């Protein structure tokens, strides 16, 4: 997407490191990336970009709506591209894997549960731990 | 409940400020307290127990899976006995409050999800952010 | 007492409640609030901002240098205005009582660890649990 | 190197997974583990803890007080043993380096500050963010 329309769009001032950590974040083969994870790649990429940094601009992000953080094992931070698969993950509770899911059904009964009361839907949040059974 | 039945069950040595924290929570007429809540709660009951004792003895209760702990308005952390109404909630998200729900409908698709991908289902979570429409 | 210019030099667009919320920090001083906090007061004043807005917008002015974060009790978030002050706090363990203390000999003991070492000092953070 | 006699004093029960976890922490002295890492040690010893298990035992010894956590690059939890040593860490905001440091005078000074105020010290926290 357009880094730049997308910062205008969240109230951002279009600076160097917002715009190369947005851009790696698109083009990211893993989708749950550690800030660790951002200036491991950045630095990989040949961008030259404090680990401060980084979290800083993750957290502005995530203020401002393009990113979701996520908590999945309790001791570090997830960030991900805020569109619609990322509020629906289950979580291994043995191994840290995450894996997500949409089902039309569930996301549905949500709506209406939320309707029957009288209100309408700003925002989901489903996680399911799990287990490998055998 | 039976308090030190519970805190044998989670591995926790019986000491008097579990004790009365513990009695608290199974007490307390509010059922979403911050830590602050249960420190003037037990000063209110005549109980002698520093703000950090409460916090820390929280902390255990939590990790020993006797409270969850939730931050719906992402300011203050709030927790909540550990019994099945503890992991389905709208929250108000202008105003802070927290409701509670249960749908089985959704309670039954959830196990549903996961057992067709090969798992069992340890713990769910559901937040459901929401506005009052008019 | 309210501040456009203040959210510029942090890169951020001015708002109604950006703007709001920042002067609500600034009158007010010394307070520590959280979010509730805030939210409660600017109903009191006679603004509308939700309680998930002003969260996000202290959350911008945190990544943007405005505001410090802290935890004291370990159990809300306390936002304060980046000033002079707001690294250095002692805190009752028993009552969570908060109290901003400057003391020159220790920061010119940082400032000399710091060098004797290669480095400069980008930002310190003391806080001291006390009792009695 | 492991100790049961560790366990009792914090108010523990003795178990299988807190022993290993307590010893893995000891026998690894000076790294700063998040959750995961001692999930991956874990593995390679031939232990078998699920890392959910991990995360709720060292958060039970961080109550407990056996453990000091910290949040040191804003993005992972850090798990720490609570020896002398464990409340002072410079921290290299552009690389994530962490360097424990210890300072007499500074040490000293923190005491004066809070006895000439009536009170008595439960325990300090620096952190010095640097660069260069
Ligand atoms: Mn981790
Ligand atoms: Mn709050
Ligand atoms: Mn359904
Ligand atoms: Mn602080
Ligand atoms: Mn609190
Ligand atoms: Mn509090
Ligand atoms: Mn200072
Ligand atoms: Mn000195
Ligand atoms: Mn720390
Ligand atoms: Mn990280
Ligand atoms: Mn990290
Ligand atoms: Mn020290
Ligand atoms: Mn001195
Ligand atoms: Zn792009
Ligand atoms: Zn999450
Ligand atoms: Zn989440
Ligand atoms: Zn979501
Ligand atoms: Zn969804
Ligand atoms: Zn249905
Ligand atoms: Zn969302
Ligand atoms: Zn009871
Ligand atoms: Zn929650
Ligand atoms: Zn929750
Ligand atoms: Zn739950
Ligand atoms: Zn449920
Ligand atoms: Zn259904
Ligand atoms: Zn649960
Ligand atoms: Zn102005
Ligand atoms: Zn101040
Ligand atoms: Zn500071
Ligand atoms: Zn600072
Ligand atoms: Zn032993
Ligand atoms: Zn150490
Ligand atoms: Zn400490
Ligand atoms: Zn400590």
């Amino acid at each position: 997407m357009v880094e730049n329309s997308e910062l205008r769009k969240a109230g951002l001032k279009v600076t160097l490191p917002r715009v190369k950590i947005l851009q790696m974040l698109d083009s990211a083969e893993q989708r749950h990336m550690s800030a660790e994870d951002v200036y491991k790649a950045l630095m990989e990429a040949g961008e030259d970009v404090g680990l401060a940094t980084v979290y800083r601009v993750l957290t502005q992000f995530e203020a401002a709506g393009l990113v979701v953080r996520h908590n999945f094992d309790g001791g570090h931070a997830v960030f991900e591209l805020a569109d619609s698969g990322a509020h629906d993950h289950m979580v291994c509770v043995d191994t840290g894997e995450v894996i997500e899911f949409m089902d039309a059904e569930i996301e549905k009964r949500q709506k209406e549960i939320v309707r029957e009361r009288g209100f309408e839907l700003v925002d989901a949040n489903l996680v399911l731990y799990v287990r490998k059974k055998k």
